[PDB]
């Protein structure tokens, strides 16, 4: 008795994650529309562009405490308790919206969600990992279906909390997204008590008694030196909320620029260090684009979209619709392929021109109907479906290529964290005026930027 081969305790992680990953896409699915809707009603007090970039340095942030959440689990607190207090955290920040609170509430939720997805997102799975032992070949098939869990999380929320929204209202729809979360709880604590090990109830790499004392100093001086130059913009007037977005936005950036610096100042081993780079930027660029597929083609749906019959939220069910099309594909694609399969720099460059060709894509109706009109809900299907393709590209390669240290292997995950930056900053370009400009412009450059590393392709092969 199995669930799809795999161990029972496999069904639980899939729950768990299906709903969390619900409630987060299914936030994130209104949220925009939210911001606007407050802005309308004089209640926020900040420019649509504003709001969009919000949406980017959100994202940003949400990567970044990812990045964060498996040290504390494994040094700290445990998996375990990780998975659950983070998911607490993640159901109080959707609580919060459902309040008859309004503009006041947003950066308490921002913050709870931030800092419970850092808690639960790595560490379930790691859980994932602990229901085989090394060397059982289920791993790849196991983790397969997890994604798939995540995926179909991600599909239905958009269709559900968008419907809810369109007929209850928002906090209503909020409130489900919270729902959603609590489910996963349920289904998680009751779940794992019978089939995870309780190993993972503590830290497997606890804290030495002499570890301690320094990883406080660590920890201090950072909030200290963020404190401080809080401090010090406040007193030179630099006080806006694009000042501190524009803040997360250097330090999202900062973080990877620091690394790289680190690593190539510390003979053959450096020059992959410097290898690395290009694949990287195209990294953060592909998830640059990726990523705006809900905040710049949201509002290209909510604005530029025949969408009046049906809730225009529902546009960002068609991301991970794509993905779970295209995965038994190219699942049988890299299997079928013996002969000459592309190498991985080589997925890298041609998935950033597929992300390239999805903006490409939407330029194409601006500069022939206009840009005052709507067109067919076809040009973002289309713009979806190519850019997913380049996720499938990319996404299963990435942290293959990176792993070929600690940080370095942060590093992929941090691209996605500082495309989002990046897109914080970006983002705020775009408008009904600019559309034709924006999407050919940062499409044909994402071309050109694939163009190049194929370019490059085998000297990094061959390091
Ligand atoms: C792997 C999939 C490849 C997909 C790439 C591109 C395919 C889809 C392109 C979108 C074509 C636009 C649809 C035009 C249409 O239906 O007519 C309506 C007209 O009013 C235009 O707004
Ligand atoms: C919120 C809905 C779930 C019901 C749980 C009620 C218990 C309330 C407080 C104590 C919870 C601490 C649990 C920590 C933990 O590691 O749980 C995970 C593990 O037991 C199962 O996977
Ligand atoms: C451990 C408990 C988890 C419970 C999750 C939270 C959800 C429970 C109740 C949801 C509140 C519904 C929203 C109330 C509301 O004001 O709706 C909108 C109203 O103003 C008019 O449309
Ligand atoms: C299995 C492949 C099927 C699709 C081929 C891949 C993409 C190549 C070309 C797609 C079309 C490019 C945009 C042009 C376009 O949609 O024009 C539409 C009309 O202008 C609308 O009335
Ligand atoms: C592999 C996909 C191939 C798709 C078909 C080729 C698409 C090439 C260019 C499409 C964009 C052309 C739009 C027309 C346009 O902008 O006209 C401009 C006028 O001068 C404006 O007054
Ligand atoms: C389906 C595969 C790839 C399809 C994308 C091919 C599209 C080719 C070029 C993108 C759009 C062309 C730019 C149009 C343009 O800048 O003209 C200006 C407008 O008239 C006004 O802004």
């Amino acid at each position: 008795k199995t669930f799809f081969g795999q161990p029972l305790g496999l069904s639980t992680l899939f729950m768990t994650e299906m709903w969390e990953r619900f409630s987060y896409y299914g936030m994130r699915a209104i949220l925009l529309y939210y911001m606007w809707f407050l802005i309308s009603t004089g209640d926020l007090h900040i420019t649509r562009a504003t709001a969009a970039s919000i949406m980017a340095i959100y994202a940003s942030m949400v990567y970044l405490s990812g990045t964060i959440g498996g040290f504390v689990a494994d040094r700290i607190i445990g998996a375990r308790p990780a998975v659950f207090w983070g998911g607490v955290l993640i159901m109080l920040g959707h609580i919060v919206l459902a309040l008859p609170f309004g503009a006041s509430a947003l950066f308490g939720s921002i913050i709870l969600i931030i800092i419970g997805t850092g808690f639960l997102k790595p560490n379930v799975s790691t859980l994932v990992g602990t229901l085989y032992d090394e060397h059982d070949r289920r791993r790849d098939a196991g983790f397969s279906i997890f994604v798939f869990g995540i995926n179909l999380g991600a599909f239905i929320a958009p269709l559900i909390v968008g419907a809810a929204q369109e007929a209850a209202g928002y906090h209503v729809a909020f409130s489900l997204a919270a729902i959603g979360m609590f489910i996963g709880l349920l289904v998680y604590y009751f779940g794992g008590k019978k089939t995870l090990d309780p190993h993972y109830l503590r830290p497997t790499d606890p804290l030495a008694p002499e570890e301690v004392k320094p990883l406080l100093v660590k920890v201090s001086l950072a909030v200290a030196g963020f404190i401080a130059i809080i401090v010090v913009m406040n007193l030179v007037g630099w006080n806006s909320l694009p000042a501190y977005i524009n803040l997360l936005t250097i330090v999202a950036i900062a973080i990877p620029v620091f690394y790289f610096a680190w690593m190539i100042s510390s003979s053959t081993e450096h020059l992959r260090v410097v290898s690395y780079i290009p694949l990287f930027i195209a990294a953060v660029l592909f998830w640059a684009i990726e990523e705006q597929g809900s905040v710049v083609l949201a509002t290209f749906a909510a604005e530029r979209v025949d969408s009046s019959w049906f809730p225009v939220s529902w546009f960002q069910s068609l991301n991970p619709l794509f993905i779970m099309l295209y995965t038994p594909f190219f699942a049988w694609l890299w299997t079928a392929w013996k002969k000459n399969q592309p190498s991985s720099p080589t997925k890298f460059a041609v998935g950033l021109m597929f992300a390239g060709l999805s903006f490409l894509l939407m330029a194409i109706p601006g500069a022939l109907y206009g840009t005052s009109g709507k067109v067919s809900p076809l040009w973002l299907v289309g713009s979806w479906a190519l850019v997913i393709l380049g996720e499938m590209l990319i996404s299963p390669v990435g942290l293959s290529v990176t792993t070929k240290n600690s940080q370095m292997m942060s590093m992929w995950f941090l691209s996605s964290s500082v495309g989002s930056a990046l897109n914080a900053q970006l983002v705020t370009l775009y408008n009904a005026k600019s559309e034709v400009a924006y999407f050919s412009y940062f499409g044909l450059g994402s071309v050109v930027l694939g163009i190049v590393l194929v370019f490059l392709s085998k000297r990094i092969q061959g390091l």
